[PDB]
């Protein structure tokens, strides 16, 4: 071993926040085979990339101009201001124009300069046409010129890379547990599944002894099922009741041999259905958890109304139950069912999983996958056969073949939900951990939001951490020395903050009060980081185009309200920045974040859907990474205050809310009357399109300390960590003109787009619907898969047509009407004073 690769271990390990040679957990070698496995795709993927074009990371698009962006164009004419130095030239530019035949038109009124964005590192470079690039459709929808500053591209120097018929049965020994409570008088039993895609295949269970310190039984559970019908992928789920712990094995090793042998292991509890529940990772704390000891000893045409039945199952929704009359029909008529894409998910759960005959023509069937293959991709489908419901390798696959489809953009969109899929897969090494390892390593944004979505679980979640880490690992040796010096400089950045937060907050508390005493300490603190030391510069984890320099310690302070993180603000690291404006990051500490990053994913693809429904309901995507273990990093929306904040201006600590006050706040904070007309148009979208993002997530009913809004009327929500469907208050429809069921023309204008924006993402039920249920799955702890998942199905109005659902939404805006204030009053008396 080099000592410079040990030393490039333990860079990795710091970068990680884990050790993947650490084997004190482990009783196979599926980690380390995995860390040899990925080896060859990582190098495959290095290899195979654009040094250039990796190292300026162009972000583009495929998808058309929207119409309220063409309608922003004046005549095929776009305003490119390019700078140099003192000097700046402006240019009128078609959206066709691609960067080369920009940089021409410019040298006109030796050839190896590039176009960057002005403040960040952004590159319009490559041949795609103006229109196209993330950043002009940026400006063009919020309203900034388009300001370029011409220089040298990149050295990709700095990217440089490293150099048997018997029937199965199991013993189950005993249970084992250092210490418990005396007592009480309680009963315990050992129940054993043999599972496969959260599907029960057999089940046998022990006989019940009274818990103690120690229980044995050394009684053999012959199971039904044969040792040559065990699926790979299979599970033997073991678990303890009085439900109180469980933990799992894969009965089918990673190198496709059967499990056999002597196995303690030690179990996870329950805290008092979720993807935690699958882990095939043991628990690390073998000093205090409950462990078993249990022993293994034993190679792999329809007629005219039941197409109409098989049709009316197809066309159901993701969480409607199949009987075995559906899964009879689908089954029988297989080959029928592979003509409709969208029945592989209920196919593939009418599969005999537990006997071989079958899983080899559902093999038989896969091979010959002609519609499949040819079908027009489904983000939506293709992720129902990435969730819990299937453990088999050949299905999944057929899923991850669909992704390689995407292109970098909607891999960006998606990239936090298929990090989360990655918990429903049996073995460490699979197809889609590779294709997340390809995409990272192939562009610049995916790889570092990859690291953070990797190191946010590795952080986290001791039931997925070591699978994590070997993907992180396996990515970090090959992202480039450039990626590695960034990733280094934020890890450095937030381990520092980390100290200075859990300083800070050992001498204070939480509850009432803010102290000039903290401010200072705070300020201290910082001065005595800046020098000496930090990293000079650093790239926002939630913006990387973005680099952050030093602090701005006075501007800097300590938060109101009650788990006391910091109000950072730094100065920018880039001297050809438009704005002397700050970076303003909230560093927050005591709370995990995941939840709150997992939100505001999927406003972004809510955005994303309007978009593709020609819709724009102007929603404020602001960062939120989760960092590390209980710490993160919030975006700072400028010129930004709560609405409850609005009520405290010309009220105080009440209560007795007031109608007029947020048109008065906005017409005060409106330098022209002209500012103020643009302020209550962005109000009314804003409002509406959290009217329906809220209402359709069923997170609607906050309080207005947790609605926040701009000077420019731009609405947003905050802290996600009687009753309404949303929050459409007495102030709110004061700004649209309106007043106790006092119809207005923006109150019109309002209810038009919410009906608009409903019906848009309506026509997205199963996407929404699978994006929800893998959210309840893998971001919060145990949540039913029936109660919890349906009110989705509700509140998107499954089964009924356009004019109903119409009706549906406007009645919610009358609930809003009806209850007025009191929702919020009621909140303010709860949340303000127990
Ligand atoms: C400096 C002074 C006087 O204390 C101000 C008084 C008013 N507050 C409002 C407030 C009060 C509380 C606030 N809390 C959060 C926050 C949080 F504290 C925890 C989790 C979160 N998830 C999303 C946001 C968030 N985020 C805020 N943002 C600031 C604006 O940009 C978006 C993030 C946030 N803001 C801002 C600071």
């Amino acid at each position: 071993m080099s000592e410079e690769s040990q030393a490039f271990q333990r860079q990795l390990t710091a970068l990680i926040g884990y050790d993947v040679t650490d084997v004190s957990n482990v009783h196979d070698d599926e980690l380390e085979f995995t860390r040899r496995g990925l080896v060859t795709p990582r190098m495959a993927e290095v290899a195979s990339r654009d040094p250039k074009l990796y190292a300026m990371h162009p972000w583009v698009t495929s998808k058309p101009l929207p119409e309220y962006l063409w309608k922003k164009i004046a005549n095929n004419c776009i305003f490119i201001v390019i700078h140099r130095s003192t000097t700046s030239q402006t240019i009128k530019v078609s959206p066709d124009d691609t960067p080369g035949a920009i940089l021409q038109s410019f040298f006109t009124k030796e050839q190896d300069f590039v176009l960057r964005v002005c403040g960040r590192d952004e590159y319009l470079v490559g041949e795609t046409p103006i229109k196209n690039f993330q950043w002009v459709r940026h400006c063009l929808k919020n309203g900034e010129e388009i300001h370029v500053v011409l220089d040298t591209p990149p050295d990709p120097a700095l990217d440089e890379v490293r150099k048997c018929d018997r029937k199965f049965r199991v013993k189950i020994r005993g249970i084992d547990i250092p210490v418990l409570p005396r007592n009480t008088d309680l009963t315990v039993f050992v129940e054993a599944n043999i599972q496969h895609g959260q599907q029960v295949l057999c089940q046998r269970r022990t006989s019940p002894k009274p818990f103690t310190e120690e229980v044995l039984w050394n009684v053999w559970l012959e199971f039904s099922i044969k040792i040559k019908d065990l699926p790979k992928g299979a599970l033997l789920n073991l678990q303890i009741y009085c439900l109180l712990y469980y933990v799992n094995l894969l009965l089918i090793d990673h190198r496709f041999l059967l499990r056999r042998g002597e196995y303690v292991l030690h179990m996870w509890q329950i805290s008092g259905f979720n993807a935690d529940k699958l882990t095939s990772a043991t628990n690390p704390d073998k000093e205090n958890s409950m462990s078993i000891s249990i022993l293994l000893d034993n190679h792999p045409e329809m007629p005219n109304q039941l197409r109409k039945q098989l049709e009316a199952i197809i066309a159901t929704d993701p969480l409607n139950p199949l009987t075995a009359e559906d899964k009879e029909l689908l089954w029988h008529f297989r080959y029928e069912s592979l003509k409709h894409p969208k029945a592989y998910p209920k196919l593939f759960s009418s599969v005999k999983w537990g006997q071989q005959e079958i899983v080899a023509k559902t093999y038989q069937l896969l091979a010959r996958r002609e519609v499949w293959d040819q079908s027009a991709l489904d983000v939506g489908l293709t992720m129902q056969l990435l969730d819990c419901n299937f453990s088999d390798e050949n299905v999944r696959a057929i899923a991850v073949q669909k992704l390689e489809s995407l292109e970098d953009d909607d891999v960006l969109h998606y990239l936090l939900q298929l990090v989360q899929a990655v918990k429903f897969e049996p073995y460490h090494d699979s197809a889609l951990a590779r294709f997340l390892l390809k995409r990272g390593l192939r562009n610049k944004r995916i790889g570092h939001f990859l690291f953070w979505f990797l190191r946010s679980e590795i952080a986290q979640s001791r039931h997925y951490q070591q699978r994590f880490a070997v993907i992180l690992e396996a990515y970090l040796r090959g992202c480039g020395t450039a990626m590695l010096h960034d990733f280094t400089q934020q890890v450095q950045v937030i381990e520092m903050l980390q100290k200075v937060t859990l300083d800070i907050k050992s001498l204070s508390a939480e509850k009432y009060d803010v102290s000039s005493q903290v401010i200072s300490q705070l300020k201290q603190k910082l001065e005595n980081l800046q020098n000496s030391q930090l990293p000079e510069s650093f790239r926002v984890p939630y913006d990387p185009g973005l680099k952050a320099g030093a602090l701005a310690i006075e501007k800097c302070t300590v938060m109101a309200s009650k788990k006391k993180p910091l109000w950072l603000e730094f100065k920018c690291a880039d001297p050809t920045a438009l704005s002397n404006e700050t970076i303003g990051i909230i560093f927050k500490h005591g709370d995990d974040l995941r939840q709150d990053m997992l939100i505001l994913q999927i406003l972004r693809i809510m955005e994303s859907i309007w978009e593709t429904e020609s819709l724009d309901l102007c929603l404020l995507p602001y960062g939120c990474i989760s960092t590390g273990d209980k710490i993160g990093m919030i975006e700072i929306v400028k010129d930004a205050t709560t609405i409850a904040k609005i009520q405290q201006s010309t009220v105080g600590n009440t209560g007795a809310f007031k109608d007029e006050v947020l048109n008065h706040w906005l017409k005060e904070k409106s330098p022209t009357e002209e500012k103020f007309q643009a302020a209550v148009e962005r109000f009314v979208y804003s409002c509406a399109g959290y009217c329906v993002a809220t209402f359709v997530l069923g997170i609607g009913d906050r309080h207005n300390d947790n609605i926040m809004i701009t000077e420019t009327g731009n609405l947003f929500h905050i802290d996600f960590g009687e009753r309404v469907p949303f929050v459409l208050t007495p102030d709110f429809l004061f700004v649209m003109g309106t007043s106790g069921k006092k119809t207005s023309p923006h109150f019109q204008k309002f209810q038009d787009i919410c009906v608009k924006a409903y019906l848009a993402l309506r026509h997205h039920t199963n996407l929404l619907i699978i994006l929800f249920s893998m959210m309840l799955m893998t971001g919060m702890p145990q949540l039913t898969s029936k109660e919890d998942i349906e009110y989705i199905r509700d509140a998107l109005t499954v089964g009924k047509n356009e004019e109903d659902a119409k009706k549906y939404f406007l009645d919610q805006i009358e609930v809003c009407r009806d209850k007025g204030w009191t929702v919020q009053f009621n909140w303010f008396l709860h949340l303000v004073l127990g």
